């Protein structure tokens, strides 16, 4: 089930973020450093409670979550939004919804690398993740 995307993550692509942020709403000048952040994820598990924290140079953030079951959430851009995470289709899929508005930042493995697509709107951002050597 989800053992196989714990560990900690380098990012190693990005295509399309400006436009995830830009539909967000992200100011121009977090748009900027943000294109040119490198994030460290680090998943973990405890039980059926995952911790997904996102360490970087500008931002970090921390949500830990129950698979299945609703969490408040907090955003990197201080979006205060209502959350779940589940496997589907063998992706661990994490939905936000806020005032009417939906994003997925849907995560799978292929090839080893680790692919976060992250749909907002028109907008879709796909950023991909190798495995702390
Ligand atoms: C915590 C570091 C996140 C990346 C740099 C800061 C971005 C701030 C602006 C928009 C946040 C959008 C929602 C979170 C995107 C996470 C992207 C990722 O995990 O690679």
């Amino acid at each position: 089930m989800v053992d196989a995307f714990l560990g900690t993550w380098k990012l190693v692509d990005s295509k399309n973020f400006d436009d995830y942020m830009k539909s967000l709403g992200v100011g121009f000048a977090t748009r900027q450093v943000a294109s040119m952040t490198k994030p460290t994820t680090i998943i973990e598990k405890n039980g059926d409670i995952l911790t997904l924290k996102t360490h970087s140079t500008f931002k970090n953030t921390e949500i830990s979550f129950k698979l299945g079951v609703e969490f408040d959430e907090t955003t990197a851009d201080d979006r205060k939004v209502k959350s779940i995470v589940t496997l589907d289709g063998g992706k661990l899929v994490h939905l936000q919804k806020w005032d009417g508005q939906e994003t997925t930042l849907v995560r799978e493995l292929i090839d080893g690398k680790l692919i976060l697509t992250l749909t907002h709107g028109t907008a879709v951002c796909t950023r991909t993740y190798e495995k702390e050597a």
